[PDB]
């Protein structure tokens, strides 16, 4: 049979709509496909399991749904594992985005606006967790293990962040099956829609490492279409507005790196800049518009808030299936249960494509191996890639990323990278002090060891601080 | 005949350590040796081409020594090109180090400690001028590129700083045959004193880039010498004190960076630490002792004032010896005229080994061609090299670098180095705004502007500013 695994799986919205794409696959929506779901959280993971198996009792769909609170039942022969689990420490929270959020809160108040883990070139909100992502990695390489053991043929699917610190670790220190997944690249499609392309005359690539990739190529008839892309900066820019604050794609922030870097970053690239765009709420607002972006001291606890009650509210629909069976989900929220319609994430056409041969092009974080040719083999970059049965093919990535792109943004990002890890591996203080020692924000040594020993003694940091003890 | 062209011979001392090098080397003191020295500057250089020539009457040396005013008449059909030119605007100023401290002084007025030019891992006092060292850069390039249409043998010696930058550009935008000179490695020899060993019976290796050096190998009697250093840091660092501004070899700031990186940083590149060590005076002093070491606000400009009275007393030395003919200038001023010792710098070793096959062991900047095989081939780094008539032969580099001296050390400063040469050959004014949002010190985009604005400003700026504009 085909084991599909998802860990983590009381993240309910996307165990749905994995479930639902599995369900509307055809290769795939069959009897002996198993979907094995697996939390920590009981009250999550139940909501999840009854929503799934009504849903897909709905769609008509022979697929077999399991729940289990076992890691270890859950990676035994899997075929592929879903890793979208965000660890926290139960005597304290109910969910991973509290501990970010309070860490976030300490940096604050020791001058660090929007916590020390917003860098330059790193501001997507809850990437990392104090620098090393101590228990989001600990959790990624806990399952690379028992995955080489239980389940040697398996796929580890890797969507918690930090997709980039967390799938270079595994393929270096245990050499599991990882691969990373961000589906950031769609922002290209509302490039094209704003310049009133089709995006199917569009000759297009994208490339970089995750949050950090730029549309190398951009080509419309024949010809480099970004003198469209210079027309509307001067023609429809200053009308630009955010229609909410996730909206970024075609902001000034975006514009202005294009202009300095020659390629437009793409997706949550726009997030990552330098300071220039982020010093302070006012500045976001200047260059992200009037939200200021989502990784700021309001937008970002508003959402938090709002995923908090989304949370709740699914789990409460859970309860209302149970007492009314007769309900149809795809009828009374045709948003969260569509049918008809795939979702467009990668997750299932990357297992269709190795289980089924059904082959198709996806932008996953993998081994250069090359493909970027200035950058070591070993680097996981976010690249163009067609896959089937035979695995993973990068394409050729042609324009190569600018002289800029590689000096200014790609390396500084990729050594992040490998200073995170270092913080991780070596257990040493000293690693993280460094860090910060690169940090703007820093004014003394004397602050670094402050706001880490602050955040070393939160109470849900001890077995953070017993880490690098 | 033997050609060899001191470009900037004002560079009295300098000159004067040449020239007596040369007189002093069996295969060099020849009739057929000719000693061309030329400056822009006619009183310096009229004061040195006296000094030297009374020098070499003094060693009973034959040979001959030209001054010129002509760039083009000291590098046509030269073997051997010696730079040490800095230049200036000579309608404001007399040389080249006043550039340097007034644009320090408006760097500092507007919140950057030690001016623009002090950066995290590059803090040595007039390293770079304005970032990409424009005037510095521009020499070095048209000597280049004439060297390779009237003197296509010749080696170009390239000492003036920034050599990293410079050696960089010039081998990578003109291919011209230069190599880049400096004799931090020398620092290892107080290490030996310090922990009493014979260097004769130590076996080490220095490697890395400019003033970006670390001692790698450090073995005694067949084991790890480090662990003596180890027990010198136990026992003698609390007593130690620096004996003037430039005594850092053995300081806090070496030590704790060794215990960071893994192995101890050599020479200037003790100076070149990131901001831990540097952020005031105060701190300053706390690690490299009484003195604050020469990076700060007190011992530059009183070092800049005693090369000042220098240089008047070496011209007035130059009037003298015109007046009393019969003076003996290797008796009177015998360590500045010294007979019998070498100096030990390694530019004229480098011509005695190119030319007469004296082959030597040097430290010298030059293209890593996989010597380090984690970084570009085409890298400009300092590397251990043996020098013969058959050219230079990089020596193996081993224990290789750490990986934190890679990652937190190396690669930061290469790309600085990129950054440094976009900077020049782009002639784009966002690529210093760039290097400056990298900048801890930097506040606000607005203070970005306000500062370079104010530096391009200043009159003895005019080529400058219409270079960016
Ligand atoms: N690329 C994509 O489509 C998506 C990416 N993600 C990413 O995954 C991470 C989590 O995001 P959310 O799902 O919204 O957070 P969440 O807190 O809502 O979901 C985390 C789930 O993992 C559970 N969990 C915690 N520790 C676990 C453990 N050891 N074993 C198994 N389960 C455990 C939690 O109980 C929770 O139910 C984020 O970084 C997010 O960006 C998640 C949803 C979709
Ligand atoms: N590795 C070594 O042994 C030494 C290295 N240097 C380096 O060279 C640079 C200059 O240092 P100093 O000699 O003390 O400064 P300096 O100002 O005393 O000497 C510069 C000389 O070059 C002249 N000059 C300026 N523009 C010129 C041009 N276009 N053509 C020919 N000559 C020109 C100047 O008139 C002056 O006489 C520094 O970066 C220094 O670190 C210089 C002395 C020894």
């Amino acid at each position: 049979h085909m084991k599909i695994s998802i860990i983590g799986a009381g993240s309910v919205r996307f165990a749905l709509q994995l479930v639902g794409d599995i369900a509307q696959t055809e290769e795939l929506s069959r009897e002996d496909t198993h979907i094995y779901m697996m939390d920590v959280h009981e009250r999550r993971l139940n909501a999840s399991y009854i929503l799934a198996r009504k849903y897909v009792e709905e769609l008509n769909s022979p697929v077999k749904i399991v729940k289990t609170s076992s890691l270890d039942e859950a990676i035994d022969g899997a075929d592929f594992i879903i890793n979208t689990a965000y660890p926290y420490d139960p005597r304290y929270h109910d969910s991973g985005s509290q501990r970010w959020d309070e860490v976030t809160k300490v940096g604050e108040k020791h001058g660090y606006y929007r916590g020390i883990d917003s860098q330059e070139l790193n501001m997507v909100s809850t990437y990392t967790y104090v620098l090393s992502s101590y228990p989001d990695m600990k959790l990624a390489l806990e399952i690379a293990e028992k995955m080489k053991k239980m389940a040697p043929k398996a796929y580890l699917m890797q969507t918690a962040n930090p997709v980039f610190e967390i799938t270079q670790a595994v393929r270096r220190w245990t050499g599991a099956n990882i691969v990373g997944f961000c589906h950031g690249v769609a922002g290209v499609y509302e490039v094209f829609e704003k310049l009133d392309l089709d995006p199917e005359e569009v000759d297009w690539q994208v490339a970089g490492v995750n949050h950090g990739i730029w549309l190398n190529r951009f080509r419309y008839r024949g010809e480099d279409a970004y003198p469209l892309l210079d027309e509307w900066i001067e023609k429809k820019l200053p009308e630009w507005e955010p229609k909410n604050p996730w909206d970024t794609q075609m902001s000034p922030a975006a514009m202005d790196m294009y202009k300095f870097y020659g390629m437009l970053p793409i997706g949550d690239t726009v997030r990552n800049g330098s300071w220039k765009y982020h010093y302070n709420l006012e500045t976001k607002k200047k260059w992200f518009g009037k939200f200021g972006g989502i990784d700021n001291e309001v937008e970002r606890p508003k959402f938090h808030e709002q995923l908090r009650r989304a949370r709740e509210r699914l789990i409460k629909l859970a309860e209302e299936v149970q007492q009314n069976p007769g309900m149809k989900l795809t009828e009374e929220h045709p948003e969260i249960f569509p049918k008809g319609k795939l979702s467009g994430e990668q997750h299932i056409p990357f297992i269709n494509a190795i289980a089924n041969n059904k082959r198709v092009r996806l932008f996953l974080n993998v081994e250069n191996q090359g493909t970027l040719k200035d950058f070591p083999d070993d680097v996981v970059m976010e690249l163009p890639v067609w896959v089937d049965c035979c695995g993973i093919h990068r394409e050729k990535v042609e324009p190569d990323l600018t002289h800029r792109i590689k000096i200014f943004y790609l390396w500084p990002r990729i050594l992040r990278m490998e200073w995170n890890l270092e913080a991780y591996i070596s257990r040493d203080r000293k690693v993280l002090e460094e860090i910060l020692i690169r940090d703007p924000r820093t004014k003394s040594y004397e602050q670094i060891v402050q706001v880490l020993d602050e955040i070393f003694n939160l109470p849900f940091n001890e077995e953070l601080r017993r880490y690098y003890k």
